[PDB]
């Protein structure tokens, strides 16, 4: 009887039999501006606020203060849950408060330390391209992804990793090999208007819907519709 | 008079005159989430449970505890058959990897073998394109062992990820997801199948509570 | 309340809840001749004339006299506002480039910045693909300056020339030329804008005697 | 009068004015599972049985026992004709490979030759792209032997895998699988044949219990 | 108040408000045989004959005697105007090539310049991709000289052969051949044109006994 | 008043105002088996037989004896004109008879010598890919093409060069830069049948037809139709 992590996104859990199987790494993929960051933030924020599960949002796309400001526009008070120790933001430039002190191995050690310090049940790495673009050699993302996979398996948290391609499921062709779930966010062209769609392409241990579902990014975040 | 190895997948054997010809290496290809790991698990697991044939499931995609756990969602108790010595799950050194599968296959007298997946091997090499040399080395031991094997590979067009996998298989099975009208629907096709007048049609299938079923 | 920077482009602000969130880096992308330089130049120029906001226009695609003469054809007198200290035109050493932009921005207390263009920077490097490392250095100084910036890039498919520009922007505007049936017509689309419920539709626009006008 | 070598494929000779001009090197190309090995094997086998003409089948895609067992499923008894000296099966050092083919061909006075396949040679090289230099060395020995040869290559677009194979052939046969509407159906087309006014149309064919049959 | 340089091509000036803005570098792009060399010749040759403006035609595509000979097929006597010192034809050392065009342009007080073609330069480099560095060097002297220049490039989609040429031009003219129904018909389009509200329509043209004519 | 070289191909000269301008290099391009070799051979053979102009056929695609045998199937007796000195075939393995003794510079010297020895007015190089595939480095075809161009200009003969692509006009993207004429041979798909078409894409000094023309390879070679 699989334990399920509620996504935090109204309309979504019903597509995946109540939520993500505990312990799954989910690849959230889509083009620029399809809602990846938002959807990942909602997962962590709602995890903490509605379901009381601590979460770590790792970002190399922006700084922590950018994410707090941006998510405030949905009414989400990240800093409130940070002071309560239910959320940490790892950007790192700024060390998480209370957890002081591109280098891949330090990075991964530090995410592991922070997951363990708050007893995180939820984790986001936004994004894989943000990591890759910071390496000496962008194609070593291959070796970095295999190191990440090893620490995800050890930590056993429920994780969203984001990646970005416009055919291709992912940017590098590798990201999907370390994920047991895949969610696509898209903007379809019809006919002078782009509407947002989500599709669950893959989800382990789950008889998930295989249909495209409309969605909106509203004043209170993502809502998925019939 | 070719001896046939039953797939374990309802609706599938009838497409290939009763089964896989014994000793064949079969390439199982399809995009992410098209049912490859499930198909290969079903072939090993029903081999043991229903046909009493020992089998080896080699996974570099995940670990044995993940595979056991995921497969119980379909009613399949992999550990029961591991302790009876009817299934082994094998969880980068290429030559040792190969030696070890060889030894486990002999050790349990396997008749079925799965390697899930070729990309998973290749992504662990120092240079990913050395999968070419690795595949030729793997072809050589498959030929020695003479078991019935499913290798999995994954491409989005192109039949395989590297354009090489198909040169060491004598059968190819494609799993797919099609567009219709705002739903994704699953299909299987036998592209090639030595010694067999197999169907060339596309068939719908479902992945349900008892795993894969192929329809008319 | 998010504080917004008015574009200077008639018909455009209502597409983005009144203007660009202050401090945003916006990528403006489009093929040759889709109107990127004019859009950028209008943002800086109307910022100075219409709203009093000082602005820096960095160009490696042309010299400062070229841009002055060219924008005069729209009735825009750049030199007037340069003399009043409300516009600076900045006309290969990457670190010195970046330091200089930061200086000029500070010196006039700039609220607006344009860099025209990312490709024009890349093409002057020892190795073109080092734009990746250059774009990362730009990002850190944009985040430090906290001004409102337009960066242009050019491709006609792909969003950007290099596949990297979009990762340092929190807004994306696409300018396009569509064929219908004998004639190319200009369209703008807002692909991304942080903190903004923007329109997602394609709008027609034209470049006329007073620069860009976006239509319903 | 051009002397022609009868294919052994029912329905095919009439497409090429009765057969292959003697001494021609013919490239047979097609995707995985389009029937290239069967076509080649039928050319050698029916050459021996039907016309008395001795033939060499070189394969790096499988072992000799594999091809014997596989072709038995068509009622073809390769070993009978091997024992009578009318068929040789030749089952990485390029020069030694080539020398050996030339020897076996001379030893049985072969009129027919197959090499299955060009990719299977390329994939065994130290560097795959050295097939260019290998194909040039093959060409010179085919021209010396003056037998009638089929070379296979595989791509599904491009005519050949490497873009080079076609330059050492004076005939080209394409085997294909076309979708209609639920089913893959097999077609053959003669793209090129020297000294021959061949048909230029696509013909259906099937692989049945007696091998290939081409239809109107 | 922008000064305009008449094209010399009937039907074309009216598409660009009377002519090219003085000092502009114009990229003229199109596939093989779309009329580029003819268009550029016509611009230099009518410049001299009809408008009394000196011009330089730089060709690395062919030699001066070929160009004179080909152009007389259109009634154009290039040598007459070479001896009056109103046209020069310039027939690998990059820096010397550049120095030399500079000197010939000064030497005859040229107002018009053609370089036919960018690919022709690039194909003569030690490394063809150094055309990037060469183009930036050429941009620097075009900016110094301030003449009105047509550069030609050739791509089959992509606007240019290298994706770089368009970053040193402030106008782009596309010449094309379209499919209709079993004939190829010629068209011209102005993609971009600084300082000009130019037509965005596609226009048919003919290359006749008097060279290029543009139609409605 | 341009001097014109009659192509030798019935139905063709009318497309190019009576023939090729004397001295032109023409790129003959098309996919495998579209008639390139045949069309080039007809030009040389008919040049010699019908119009009395000596011709050199250079081939690295096949040997001279292969070409004589192959062209005999059209009724063309190459060896007859070879003994009369009106045609030479350069393959080279075999030196042209009477002109004794991969190396690029030797190659080009030898074609120049043979053109000059028979006072050739016609030249064929079948094919550019055949040269390129024999080089140490296939991409040096670029440098080889510029050397070829220099000797073509010096010799002033009327030349066909053949190249082979299936979008792309040529195999390498370079061949068209040394040619002042381009002819495409194609096979169009309609509807289970491939029919042959020729199109003149470019021809210097000529108001050539711009239409696709059907053609056949018949028992007496190419014939082009209305
Ligand atoms: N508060 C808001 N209200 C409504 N929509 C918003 C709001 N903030 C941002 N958006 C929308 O969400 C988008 C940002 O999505 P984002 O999650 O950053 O995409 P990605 O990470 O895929 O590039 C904006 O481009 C905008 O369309
Ligand atoms: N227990 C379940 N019940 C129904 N469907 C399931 C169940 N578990 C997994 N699936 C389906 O099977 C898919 C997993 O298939 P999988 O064999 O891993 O594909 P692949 O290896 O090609 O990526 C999931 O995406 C889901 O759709
Ligand atoms: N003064 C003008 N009046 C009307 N249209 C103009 C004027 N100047 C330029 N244009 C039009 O605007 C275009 C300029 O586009 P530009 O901003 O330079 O595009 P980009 O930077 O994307 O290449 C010209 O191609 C022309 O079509
Ligand atoms: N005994 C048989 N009877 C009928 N069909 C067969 C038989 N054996 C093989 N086939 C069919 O012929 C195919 C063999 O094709 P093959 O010659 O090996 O193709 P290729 O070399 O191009 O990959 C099999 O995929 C199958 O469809
Ligand atoms: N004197 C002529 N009369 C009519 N058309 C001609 C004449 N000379 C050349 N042409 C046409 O012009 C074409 C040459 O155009 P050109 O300017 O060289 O194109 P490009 O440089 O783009 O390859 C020839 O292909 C032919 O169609
Ligand atoms: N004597 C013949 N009679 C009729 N057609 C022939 C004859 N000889 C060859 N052909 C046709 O001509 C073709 C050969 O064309 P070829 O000039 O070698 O093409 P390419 O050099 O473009 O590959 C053959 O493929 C065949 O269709
Ligand atoms: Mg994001
Ligand atoms: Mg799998
Ligand atoms: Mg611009
Ligand atoms: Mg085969
Ligand atoms: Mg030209
Ligand atoms: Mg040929």
């Amino acid at each position: 009887p699989v334990r399920r992590v509620k996504s935090g996104i109204p309309g979504f859990d019903e597509l995946i039999e109540g939520g993500f199987p505990e312990g799954t790494t989910v690849l959230l993929t889509g083009g620029t501006g399809t809602g990846k960051t938002t959807f990942a933030a909602q997962f962590i924020y709602k995890g903490a606020e509605e379901y009381g599960e601590p979460g770590v949002f790792v970002t190399l796309e922006e700084r922590a203060r950018d994410l707090r400001r941006e998510m405030a526009s949905f009414g989400w008070d990240f800093e409130k849950y940070e002071k309560e120790g239910k959320i940490a933001i790892v950007d790192g430039v700024s060390s998480v408060v209370g957890l002081p002190s591109f280098n891949v191995d330090n990075f991964l050690r530090y995410i592991y330390r922070v997951v363990k310090a708050i007893n995180a049940k939820r984790l986001v790495i936004d994004s894989i391209p943000s990591i890759a673009l910071r390496l000496e050699e962008e194609r070593k993302i291959r070796e970095v992804l295999l190191k990440l996979n090893t620490i995800l398996l050890e930590m056993g948290v429920t994780t969203i990793l984001t990646t970005e391609a416009p055919g291709k499921l992912s940017r590098y062709g590798i990201e999907e090999f370390i994920a047991r779930g895949v969610i696509v966010l898209d903007l379809q062209e019809k006919n002078i208007e782009l509407k947002r769609y989500v599709l669950i392409r893959k989800m382990r241990e789950t008889r998930h819907s295989m249909k495209k579902y409309p969605f909106e990014i509203g004043p209170n975040g993502i809502v998925v519709y019939p």
